[PDB]
Order: structure tokens, then sequence, then C-alpha cells
DNA sequence: ACAATGCGAGCACTGCTATAGCAGTGCTCGCATAGAA
């Protein structure tokens, strides 16, 4: 017993060791030099078999910001003792203590460099990081899945689930039944207020469970039947006006009759007020008649509850698992649940090993926070095992996180387990005054933490510390102050009115003595004037909080509670901004817009708003105005709109010149900032407005929506909770309402002999006081917290609260909080006695006072300011453009994103269809738009136009399409009828090419310097096209860069090369709108003659570039475009079209290209 | 074109029955009601 004070370098590195880094003890320090013996084997006797990577040292913390600085801590380290070894010397501590246990500084020096590379996977994973990493590695002996999805609902899925349980469980009950549920709670909601806690994390174990299978019903019945015989024991027994005590009014007739109407059709175990008229009371106040039933009835209580709760939890649970695994999804409780699992079942072996063998040395930091689970899993793997070390730290004193499953029972369950203990004894980091204060405190009566499992043990403080003090007006001062308020009684009301009101004016008094440099943090001889960033405010809740920030914002005084949990979403703002977006989405409604320009972030006036009102011209000035903000948003988006909104109506900068306007600000910017990612999620603006409204109704979701701090409250008194303050240093800590207590009344306890958690469904006062004294066993844990956060000085309140109504009698019931129990050393006492108590122990280090309130609104500072800025303006211009076009200069957008998705959509068509269904398929009955269109442009991709049509590849095509079959033989005739159909004249049919002269789908990229200008070319494009006549073009604007450009097909007829473009189009009923004339005419309506000239100009380039020597009008003479509709068997030139380049413009548009 | 409970105090008043103490009926009113992969 009593650990070894622990001297890292000489720890045996070999299988289970706790350590207990006490209070800012350098538990940091401990683990990095015990990670670098590990890497380097160092040691001796007390070393590690070999030499492990950084693979192999397991390191689990339980905050992910945790992982993050002890991997970052680690690779410094690292950096430096290999740097150490090349210089073989070192001068700065740890490092030189480690060189002298070094045989090869030139082989550590290697080994290290490696370790250092290494880090980018050094194994510090957080306990759930480390769970689903086993788990998703041997996914066969866990069942699962290697794709799991990280589910966030739960807090939904778990109400949904106690809901489902009502509706299936309450809805079928009969009256009689359903009413005394209904007095019991009174909806799913109230269920769940009383079982949430429970439903997480390990099920506790139920002392006395209901029979594994009493009904709603059964137990109904034995309660309605105990109650009604009882109805008869009185209904005949009602004959009786008896006699033989004092103080039984005859106004106990008043009494009397008040249960003969108590004779209802049931329906409500409520019974009410004959304790009285019972018997085993009776004499109390030979005994007496036939009534003593009752003596029986108020034995043993007449509930439904622990039934169904047992019910409720035990169903919800496997309710909301199932949902789980369908969804496919997984939680955090579930993580390390899973792996507790499987080392559990039968492969629980193979799995253990393979864990073990990967990290045969594991440090679990934190520790004292862990939990059935896992622990469990610890010891499963690393328990007991030669060649195998399981470094276990962290501090029972600070063991605080019960409300989220941190058993502090596991852990001294751990601590009985694992014999080899140690202690760090130096407290760095904390002024000699302060820590003899805390180990006076903590050393009154033994086993202050009451727990003879966690002990406490003074510590030393560092020495490069002694020079610490905190000088005030005058003198140092005290390490620890005691404020005790007056009188006998106090209520939780007014020790807090009073409390953070005395807090806030020792703040100001601080603060103002700290500008007049009387206030100061010296080490020795050195000091400093103690500013805003220096004091800390610890608090137990929100609410203290606010009580605090409003104390001190009542005398100027700026703060910010670090532990704000709100969103922007319910923020005043939030509200105005919606308003602002309705105005913009329509400023036509004169309404809505007027709205807008009312909210306190458009900074108009009452004044403005009249005026704006009389005055139609500058009202539609306003509506233009918003008309162009919607313009913004429509284009650019939401975020650059708001900018482009404020940076006109000045809204930043005033704001900023506003009063708490700062804030103000960066909510909005906020807002923006999640108003632009909700934007790229949905493809209306209204729907984004429709967005907000919901977060703005339905909010605290993510913590992506929390509010963000600003940049400026580095130099704001902090408030925070104790629990946000654990880890964190502070020059000065105030802790305001550190008395209070709160009796536990839930029957929860943890089993002294098993160390179980254990529910009794029962308010039997034997585990509810077990419960109650868990409760202060972590109020004392949370104590220590408090006072250990302070460097040079803290100063708490006290007071003599009193919760219990009875009329002060002597009670004070201090004794029963933390830091009373510590102050009147267990004992209860006088409320002048613990003003005895306080003065009992209080010197050098300790000192109190009385709660000695103040006034004085001002933090009297003042402030100067010179703002000589300027921003950069960018010399330069925008000039030219770069840009890669595509016959796209033609084609309106809307292919937006189209072009993207799919490089080969049939571009060239969409729309809907109708009733042109006519019962006889031909192919302008065939499905129109894009899909279908590149379901055609598909086929000829890759066909033998040589050999005939098979039908069934025709069937098998529609057949994966997704067609239906029945088109098989309209298309395998429509696809023939256009293959053997005559393209110009001599021959030439698709049907006589054969592979050798085909090229499918040919991509080009025809550069284009000196600005291709839309006007430029139609000059030209006219003299040599008598097409392109109908001249409207010039529709696209100035592009230099690149042309993109796919071609459908190019093949050669021996002789010469051609250019075919499959288009399918038209929904134009039939035939007639297929003719050299109908052909011609949608030509120029999407204008594809510059289709021509451009793909031509590129086959040009591409044919004269391959064709070492080649001439125009001998091996080109070719564009074909097969409109495939409206292609007969028999009905020549419809359907197809055919141009021919007038080479002079060939010649003249390629130049036109480089000039 | 719209507001939580519940618990005892606290004191006023009303029978009794060995003026006072103990009890009980009642209506009014102040008090205390989380934590952060
Ligand atoms: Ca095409």
């Amino acid at each position: 017993d009593v650990a070894e004070t622990l001297d890292p370098l000489r720890l045996p590195l070999q299988g289970e060791r706790l350590i207990e880094a006490s209070a800012g003890t350098g538990k940091t320090f401990t683990i990095a030099a015990l990670y670098l013996r590990l890497l380097l084997g160092l040691g001796g006797s007390a070393a590690f078999p070999r030499p492990l990577t950084v693979e192999e040292l397991l390191v689990v913390t339980f905050t992910e910001a945790a992982t993050a600085e002890l991997r970052g801590r680690i690779r410094s380290n690292i950096h430096e003792l290999r740097i150490a070894c090349l210089r073989e010397t070192t001068d700065n501590p740890l490092y030189e203590r480690l060189l002298e246990e070094i045989d090869d500084k030139a082989q550590a020096a290697q080994w290290l460099l490696l370790a250092e590379r290494q880090m980018d996977e050094a194994a510090v994973f957080t306990i759930h990081g480390f769970c689903q990493r086993m788990l998703n590695l041997n996914a066969f002996e866990s069942g699962m899945l290697f794709e799991q999805q990280l589910i966030e609902d739960e807090s939904l899925l778990r109400y949904q689930a106690c809901a489902d349980f009502w509706r299936r469980h309450c809805y079928p009950l009969p009256r009689e039944i359903a009413q005394v549920v209904f007095e019991t709670w009174k909806g799913p909601q109230a269920l769940l207020r009383d079982i949430n806690r429970y439903l997480q994390g390990e099920a506790p174990v139920i002392k006395a469970p209901p029979p594994d299978d009493e009904t709603l019903a059964s137990r109904h019945a034995q309660i309605v039947a105990r109650i009604d015989t009882v109805k008869q024991q009185w209904r005949d027994a009602v004959g009786e006006l008896d006699a033989l005590e004092s103080s039984g009014i005859d106004r106990r007739k008043f009494n009397r009759s008040n249960q003969a109407k108590w004779i209802d059709k049931i329906s409500a175990w409520a019974e009410e007020e004959t304790n009285s008229y019972q018997l085993p009371e009776s004499l109390e106040k030979p005994r007496h008649p036939l009534f003593e039933a009752i003596d029986q009835l108020l034995a043993e209580p007449l509930s439904i509850r622990d039934l169904v709760i047992t019910r409720a939890l035990a169903e919800i649970r496997e309710t909301v698992a199932r949902e789980k695994r369908r969804r496919g999804e997984l939680g955090f409780d579930d993580m390390l649940s899973r792996l507790d699992s499987a080392l559990r079942s039968e492969s629980g072996e193979v799995l253990a090993a393979a864990i073990r063998t990967r990290f045969p040395v594991a440090m679990i930091d934190e520790f004292q926070d862990t939990d059935p689970q896992q622990y469990r899993i610890f010891r499963r793997i690393w328990h007991h095992q030669p060649e195998t070390a399981l470094l276990l730290i962290g501090d029972p004193k600070q063991a605080i996180y019960a409300f989220r499953g941190a058993d502090i029972f596991t852990y001294m369950k751990a601590r009985s387990e694992v014999h080899a203990h140690y202690t760090l004894d130096t407290n760095w980091r904390s002024a000699p005054g302060m820590v003899n204060s805390v180990n006076k405190l903590f050393s009154q009566t033994d086993d202050a933490f009451m727990f003879r499992e966690i002990p406490f043990i003074p510590v030393k403080s560092a020495g490069k510390n002694q020079a610490l003090r905190f000088v005030f007006k005058g003198e140092t001062q005290p390490a620890m102050k005691m404020w005790l308020m007056e009188g006998e009684s106090c209520g939780v009301g007014d020790y807090q009115s009073t409390m953070a009101q005395v807090c806030a004016a020792q703040i100001r008094d601080w603060l103002q003595a700290g500008q007049r440099g009387e206030a100061l943090l010296m080490n020795g001889d050195d000091a400093r004037p103690v500013r805003a960033s220096d004091i800390s405010v610890l608090v137990r809740s929100r609410q203290e909080a606010a009580q605090v920030r409003d104390a001190l914002t009542l005398l100027e005084i700026p703060s910010v509670y670090l532990s704000n949990r709100d969103s922007v979403f319910e923020t005043l703002e939030a509200q105005e901004m919606l308003w602002l977006l309705q105005a913009v989405m329509t400023p036509e409604r004169e309404n809505t817009l007027r709205s807008a320009l009312a909210t306190s972030m458009m900074g108009l006036n009452a004044l403005d708003i009249e005026t704006l009102n009389n005055d139609e011209h500058a009202w539609d000035v306003v509506v233009e105005e918003f008309d162009g903000y919607r313009q913004i948003w429509r284009k650019r988006g939401v975020m650059p709109m708001l900018r482009a909104l404020m940076s006109a109506r000045n809204i930043a900068e005033n704001l900023l010149a506003t009063a708490g306007g700062e804030r103000r600000l960066t909510d909005i910017l906020h807002i923006s900032e999640l108003l632009q990612e909700a934007g790229t999620q949905l493809e209306s603006e209204h729907a984004l407005v429709r967005w907000l409204s919901q977060h703005i109704l339905e909010p605290d979701s993510n913590a992506s929506s929390q509010q963000m701090r600003l940049e400026s409250d580095k130099h704001l008194v902090q408030i925070v909770t104790i629990h946000k303050s654990k880890g964190l240093e502070y020059p000065l800590v105030w802790l305001p309402f550190i008395t209070n207590f709160r009796v536990q009344e839930q029957a929860f306890y943890h089993d002294r002999h098993s160390f179980e958690a254990v529910l009794d469904l029962n308010a039997a006062p034997e585990s509810v006081d077990l419960a109650e004294a868990e409760r202060l066993a972590e109020d004392l844990r949370l104590l220590y917290v408090a006072l250990t956060r302070s460097v040079w000085h803290c100063s708490l309140g006290v007071a003599p609260l009193v919760r219990r109504r009875g009329d002060k009698k002597g009670d004070t019931d201090v004794h029963q909080s933390a830091l009373g129990r510590l102050l009147q050393k267990g004992e209860p006492q006088d409320a002048a006695g613990l003003r005895t108590c306080i003065e009992a122990l209080c010197d050098d280090d300790i000192a109190w006072q009385t709660a000695q309130t103040g006034d004085n609104q001002p933090w009297q500072v003042n402030d100067v300011s010179t703002a000589e800025l300027n921003a950069k303006t960018l010399q330069r211009l925008p000039g030219d453009n770069w840009r890669v076009t595509s016959y796209s200069g033609l084609q309106q957008r809307g292919h937006g994103i189209a072009q993207d998705l799919m490089p080969r959509l049939d571009v060239d068509a969409a729309g809907v269809a109708s009733v042109v269904e006519e019962p006889t398929l031909t192919p302008h009955q065939f499905p129109r738009g894009a899909s279908p269109g590149t379901f055609l442009h598909s086929l000829f991709e890759d066909l033998d136009f040589t050999q005939p049509v098979d039908p069934n590849w025709v069937r098998e095509k529609l057949e994966l399409g997704g067609f239906e079959s029945q088109w098989e033989p309209v298309l395998t005739e429509w696809i023939t009828a256009v293959l053997q159909a005559p393209l110009n004249e001599t021959g030439v049919s698709l049907s006589q090419l054969s592979a050798r002269n085909k090229q499918v789908e040919m991509e080009f990229y025809l550069p284009i310097s000196e600005p291709l200008i839309a006007s430029q070319l139609d000059t030209l494009i006219r003299q040599f096209d008598p097409l392109s006549a109908g001249c409207p073009p010039l529709e696209f604007m100035q592009v230099r860069g690149m042309l993109k450009g796919f071609i459908d097909l190019v093949f050669r007829h021996e002789g010469r090369y051609y250019l075919l473009d499959y288009k399918s189009n038209w929904l134009g009923e039939d035939s007639s709108a297929y003719t050299q004339q109908a052909m011609a005419a949608a030509m120029q309506a999407h204008r594809y003659d510059l289709q021509y000239q451009l793909y031509t100009l590129a086959l040009h380039r591409y044919l004269r570039h391959r064709i070492a020597d080649y001439d125009y009008e001998h091996h080109f003479g070719g564009v074909i475009y097969l409109f495939l509709r409206g292609v007969d068997k028999e009905h020549p030139q419809q359907g197809i079209y055919t141009t021919r380049p007038n080479a002079g413009l060939i010649a003249l548009m390629d130049e036109m290209f480089a000039g």
C-alpha cells in the first residue's frame, strides 16, 4: 500500500502498473519519457525485453484534442533526444539522464530517426478510435460490416424507440389499466425523462427485478385485488363508530366519510389519508379490531412503475439496436461495446492475442475515467501476460465524469487487481502557498475523498516556483482566501445573489488595482499587472455562469462563458437574417421588405422607417437594391449576396461600433457560413429560406452550429465549469458557489462488495443512503479539481447554507457539502461553528474575510486608439481569359454540370413526350430526350455495319437500356434501314464500311490563339456557306485557348475521309419533318452549321498531320448528318443531310486560329 | 390574427382535555428546480 514515488527512468516496463498523476504533476512529461524508453528499449532490469516501434506503442487518451497534443509532444521529444544523440551532448534535464542510459548514441539516433518519420502513424488513438480499429481489422470475430456508417441521431432514435414502446404497449390497454399508467407517466416523453440515463452504456443491474414474466395485467390484478378486498373490510365495518385516545378530534368524521366515497369502480392505485385509522398507529396515538389489514396495505408499495420501466429500457434498448443494424449504422457506446462482446465470446482469444501482438505494451491515460466495458477489454488483453506491459495512468481524485458513465468504482476495482502503485510527488505548475493550502485542506480528516481506496497523499511544490506570490494594494495575499457570509441561516437563493455580487466586486477590485500596478503576479523579483485574461471563475452550471456574467456585466467587466453550448440559430440575429432573406427573396411585397429594414441589424431609426414610408420613389430605390441582391444570390450564392448587402449598408463597420456588436457580427457572419453550405445542397433559394426556419425552430443539433467565441476573449475574465477546467491552468481563480450540494434522491448506487451498478427501482432508504454517499464522494472529487486550477491564488465563497426546512435548529447542513465536510471535519456545526472551524486552520496560505459586498459600477478603465490603416489595391487588370470552349460558345447553358457528369451525353436533345403514342410503333414514337438519345448514339459506338442486325443483340440492347423488349422489331428494322442507306452518291453506305476504315468517337483539341471574335468569324462563314446565310450568329464572345470536340464517326471510302454525326432529335410528328428543307432548317435552328466548319477544320488539321503530304479536295469530300428518325428503306435524301466545306473557308478558318 | 410544479413551511383557527400543548384542517407563498467520441 502507499505507492512508490515514481521515478520514470527506473519504472519496470513489464506488465500491470498503476500510476497516480496528482493535480498537475507532469503526467504528460512522464508519458513521453516512458514512450522514449520503450522505443529505444532503455532502462535496465526495469526495461522491456526488446525495442518497440511507433506502431507498437499503444496510447489511448479520451479526448480528440488529447491524442493530437500527445502525438505532437512526442514527435518533438523524439526529434530532440535524437538530435541530442548526434551531439552526444545535451544540456537540458530529462534527455541527459537518458543519454547516460544509452549505450550506443549512434544507433539510438538511427532507431529514433525512424520513430520520427513514423509518427504519422503513431498508435495514439482515443478509446473509441482504438476500438473500431481493432474491430474493423478482425471483422469476422466482431461480426462487423466492412462499411459501417457512423450514426449521429440516437438522441432521437432513442425517443422514437421509447415511443414505439408506448404505442404498442400502452395503446392496446383497457381504460382501467391505461389510467393507472397515466398516473405513473402521462406520455412517452415523461417515460424517457425517467429512464434516459439508463438505455445508455452498460445496463445497470436491477436490484429485485420483477418476475421475468409479470404482465402489466398480472400486477394490476394483484394490486386491484389487494385494494378492493379492503374496500370491503371498510364497506362492511362502517357500522362501527367505536371508542377508547386524545387528539383525534370528532372532526375525525371528516376523516371517516372520506373513504366511503373512495368506493369507485377503482381505476386508480391512488388511495387517501387513512394513516390515522390503521391500527399499527391508532395505538401509537389487546390493541384493536379488523382493519389492521391496512397496517399491511401501507407496508409494501402499490405501484406499476418498476415493472414497466424494467420492460421499457429492456425493450427500448433492443429496439434501438435493431434499428441501428437495419440502418447499418454504429454509435460510440456500441463501438467499445461490440469490442467487449468479442473478447467475451468464444472467438475471444484469437482476438485477444491478435491485438496483444500489435500492441505489446499500452499506455492508458486519464484512466480514472474508464468504465466496466473499457477496463474489461483492457485486462482481457493485457492482464497477467508475460511479454507485455499495461501502463495505467490517471488520478482518482479527478474522476468527475460520472454523468457520462465514468465509473470511479471500476477504477478502484482495477486498483485492487494491479498491485504496482506509483505516484508523482512533485507539483510543478503551482505556487507553494497554493499547494500548501490544498494539501492542508485535504489532510484534515482521514479519507477526505471518503473511500479508503482513494487516499490523498500531499505533494511537494516545485522549486522553480518557490518564488511565486500575488501582491495587492500593499503586501502579498494568501494563496487561499475564504469569504464567509454572515448570519445563521442561508438559502441557495441568497448564497448566489450575494456571492456573485461579492465575487464581481473582487474582480474589478483586482483589475482596477491592476492598471494602477498595485495588483501583481510575481515570480520573486519579476512582476506584471493582473489582466482579465488572468482571472477565472469556475462554475457548476449554465445558470451559475449567467449569475456571474450578470453581476460582472453590472460592473462593466466583460466576460465569456467558455462552456457555452447554445447555437447560432437561436440568436436574435438568425431571425433578423431570415426576414432579410425573405425581403431579398421578394422585394415586391411591400411588407416583408419593410419588415426586413426594421431589423436591428439594419440599424435604422423610427424616423427613418417613417420618412421611407411617405416617399414612394426612395422606396422603389431600395426595392431595386434588393432585386439586385436576389440576382447576386441566384448567380454567385448567398455568402456573396449577404456580404454585398453589408458592404453597402456598411453593416459590419457600424455593428462593431455598437456595444456587444462584435458578438452580433461574428454570429451573422457565422450564419452565412452555414447558409452557404446549405446552399450547395438545395437547388432553390426558397429551399434555403425554408432551411433557415426549421433550424431556427428546431436547433441545438451539431457543434458545427455552436457559437464561435471572439478573438478578444483572451482578455476577458473567464467563467468556465469545473469540468471544462480539468487540465486547464489559471493565474487566479474564483469559486463563487463552491458550497452548494443538492442531495442525491435517485436510488442508483454501486454495491460496496461487488462494485456493481445497481438500480433499486424502489426508493429503499438503505440504497438511497448509499447513493447519496457516492454523491459528495464525487463532490469532493470536483472540489479537488476546482482548487487545483489556480496558480498563485484561489478564493471561494462559503456560507451557513441550509436546505432542510427544519427551523434553524443548529442545522447548517453545510457538512453535507464537499467543502463543508472538510471544514467541519465531518460533524455538523453551528452557524458560528463554521466561522470558528475556518479560523482554526488559517495562516500564511489560508485566510478568510466576511462576504464584504460592495458597489462601484466602474471598471473605471479608459482607452486610446489610432486607426492608421489601408488595404492594398492591385494595379493589374483582368484583360484576357483563357478557356477551353467546344461548340458550346453556341448552345446556351442549362448544360451546366451536364457536360461535366456525362461528357458524351446526347446534349443535342431534350424535352418531354405526350399523346403521340399512336398504336403502331415507328421511329418517331421512340422515347425522346437525352437519356434515350445517347442510347441510340450508343448502338453505333460498336456495331458491325458489315453484317446484318441480329435481333437478340437488339433485344438485349433495349433490355439492358431499361426499355421495353417490344421495341426490337421496330428498332432492328430501324437500324438496318439507316445502315444500307445511300449516303451521297457512288456507293457509300455504312454497311460497306469495315473496321479498318472506321474510327469511332474521335476527340480533338484545336488550339485557338488570338481571340476568336464572334463577329469576325460571321463574315467569312457567310461568303462560303449558303446555309450560314441565315446570319443571326456571333452569339458567343471572345475566347482564347483550346477547342474540344467529339466526332461521332470518321471513315474512309478508299479515296476520301468523312464526317458523320448521328443526330437523334425531333418529336416533330412524322417524315414530313425530315425533308431536305426541314433538316436544313433545324440546322441553323441549332446552328449546327458551326459544328461542321469546326469539326472539319479539325479533321483537316488531323489528316494533314497524319497523312504526310495530303491535300483537301483529294482526301476530304465529306460531312454527313444522320437525323436517325425519318429514315426509311426507300425514301432516300430524307433523314440524311450532306455538305462539303468550301476548302477556301477551311483555309482562312484554319489560319483564323493562329493568323 | 391567443404560460410549471410540488413541497412544506408559515400562521390562523378549532377541538379537546390533563390556559397550554399537541394535533389537524386549510389557504397563501417563497424556493430550487446541469456536466462534455
Ligand atoms: Ca451527335
